[PDB]
């Protein structure tokens, strides 16, 4: 077989072969030898080591590489069962993190009064949200068009109620869909959470169990919401970081 | 001291959640009153769930540990850890030989695949040129109705061709009608053919390609001769991707 | 060939052949169709299914077990991700517990005066026990069989030293390897441990972090050491406590 | 305020490893006293060399940034957890490469095996008959002594044959000597074989073994008959587990 067309597949190159000649390195037998090495290409053995494998031996010998191919996978699964154990290592190590995280998480004392807010109202919290910041522009009269609420408010039944909405000038009209939420004056605990949503909850734990007694609040029935804002990029970048305000007596 | 609607807000959940809590005795508080030091307790159940373990197991717990013991509660679940790895290190393993019965699946049939002898006289076919199949097999099927001169369009040539490949997707052509732009044709001459039938996809046949020029000539009996090589996609294929496929590769032979 | 010869190769048994008479599942023909059966069955399949799935077929016919074998592997592949994340969410339940244990990890204040302790002594630390415990009776008139301390007395260079003895009488004999270390009067802070031996130094940092400064005590460069009674019975057992003495002011 | 010594202690490391640290201004705080502060300081910087990071790349995360900052150091972590997970990935598909290679390395040989045609008249040897080769092809060795009438003493052999199983692995030897105990003797007679050298190990013939019976005879056009089958030690062979030795097998052809 020619120069130019012995290039089997797919890829070349070429003189990827006249490569392979300097003092080393259509027969049938001169092709099992590139058949094995192609993969090989998969292993990724310099070709020194690969002439050392010529007839010294050996120059075949399936015989030997079943049990070589598979020492190394003894080998290569030790290089995985290493950075697993450095894995499981981290699965660990990012568990000072929260706790960390939270230990820092300080409260100041806010009192706001009543405001009057206009967004959409509710099986989850964040669709709302997929679904509501296409309707952003909508709405007229706002204080400060970055932030947002995300209200809820604590029903004698009692079971949820949330609404994603903006602060707005009272006396606008609203669109359809929408509803006008007026948060009465309150005074809050605000704790700046930086993290992702879901474990906006497990700063939620934290806040309820321990996090007000350190300080001497007591927390109150009122209307709970999150005030996001420019320090806030995503709702799983766990980088953003949202205040959450919390009534307290 | 907290009510049922700010645990809803705490852990989000469901007030029925809860309400069947009380129900069975696991977690219980018209004034539904529960205790701030009680919300680990609860968030100790709320981990579980997510880890599949049934809801009376652990009501079981609760007094014979251990819900409430906190080195008895890594105990249960250091098991149920190294369970779960044996679990991963059984089908890991099942991944292995996953993956060497998908080998010999390989060489089974290449032993196996039929071959004619087909001596066929010089042809002429027109088509585009030179990445893969597929990136040529596209920019065609919308321009394989503008071809004229075509003496059966049922059947498709793959042509492979310094030592750079010239790989030509085209259609058999009785001379004397034109080839557009910026089409091409191919002079495909008279030789002697050693036709394989692959049965599989389009990935796939380049291993039915130095199969046969690794010992399937040989062990067959024949020699190749240099000219050239091409694949042959006749009625019974469908689609490149479709494993159910049927094409032909013709090979020179001396 | 025979029934008999029909049994060879394969690790096979008779009765799966009788098992395969009235279900519907004698020529070399019958050597691969039988054999991708020890293939899949290596891979726990069920076998009713694949019965029709090969009066249809594919008998053989290896282009379609193809796709459903990477089908497999995909089905598994799922579930050997699913199981990680598990795995990984439940490392991270384990650091509450880590804490709720460490939170309960109460002071205990003892003072006791100088006591007389004698064993082994030194570039490691838990490779001196497993020398010892053998080397057990040979201490002689010892108070309590059954305590084991792990001294480490601080030198002011620093350099290390540690000690694993028993407390005995002063004045009895001391086996050749072993020397007596005399520790000094002192008050101490003491913290029970729940876990294992390498899990110690955890809970010495948070000793030495916040939990003497909330009980407001001042720790005295001194004599400490662990303490062994049975609530011990392995530095691996996850569930014995040792009592880590550390000296106040 | 803490002691260098009891700093140590508490980490269960050494105190050169941290007048190691000190000395670049990495962890710098005559009588140089810590603050308790530190502590979890350090337990970050020294969970980061059990995950072989540089110690320097720190330092530069030090007065940079932004080692003790709890969200940007997940960030860091997440990352080198992504990058830790694509390592595991890279060779978590090249060992699945590779073990799908675990078949291609076989037929390369079993399609260049070898077949002589033999025929032989009926024979004895004796050992023990039926725990697989180890736990029977092992108690022997100390047991090869015992028989008297060897025929060729470097070959040995291992029988296989209501009807199940039925190895034996003995010796050949003439007729007219006692078999020890509780040792027996095997006859297997005069029949039809064709001999495949194999060149592999003892747990490799089964599939060999499977090969040769599958389609090899009808490759060759051979057939077998309803006899006795064995296994053929002789200067060849090497060890059950040496992979480098080749072993012949003998199965009855018509």
């Amino acid at each position: 077989l020619t120069i130019g067309q012995l290039a089997r597949i797919f890829e070349i190159s070429t003189k990827t072969l006249r490569h392979y000649d300097a003092i080393g390195l259509y027969q049938p037998e001169q092709i099992e030898q590139l058949s094995r090495i192609l993969a090989l290409r998969r292993l990724d053995v310099p070709l020194e080591a690969i002439d050392r494998l010529k007839r010294d031996g050996a120059l075949d010998d399936p015989q030997r590489l079943r049990h070589f191919l598979q020492r190394h996978q003894h080998t290569l699964r030790e290089e995985i069962s290493a950075r697993q154990r450095l894995l499981a290592e981290l699965d660990r190590t990012l568990a000072t993190l929260a706790h960390w995280r939270i230990r820092n998480m300080h409260a100041r004392i806010v009192e706001r009064p009543a405001f009057s807010v206009v967004g959409m109202e509710y099986d989850t919290i964040g669709q709302l949200w997929e679904r509501f910041i296409p309707r952003e522009h909508e709405i007229a009269g706002k204080h400060d068009p970055e932030v947002s609420y995300g209200i809820c408010a604590q029903q004698p039944n009692g079971e949820f109620h949330y609404v994603a909405g903006f602060e707005v000038q009272e006396g606008w009209p609203v669109p359809e869909g929408m509803v006008r939420f007026q948060v009465p004056a309150q005074k809050y605990a605000v704790f700046t959470h930086k993290g992702t949503a879901p474990q906006i909850a497990e700063s939620f734990q934290a806040i309820y169990s321990h996090l007000l007694a350190e300080r001497g609040l007591e927390p109150k029935a009122g209307v709970d919401f999150e005030y996001y804002d420019q320090r806030f990029r995503g709702p799983l970048d766990p980088n953003s970081q949202v205040d959450l305000y919390i009534p307290i007596y």
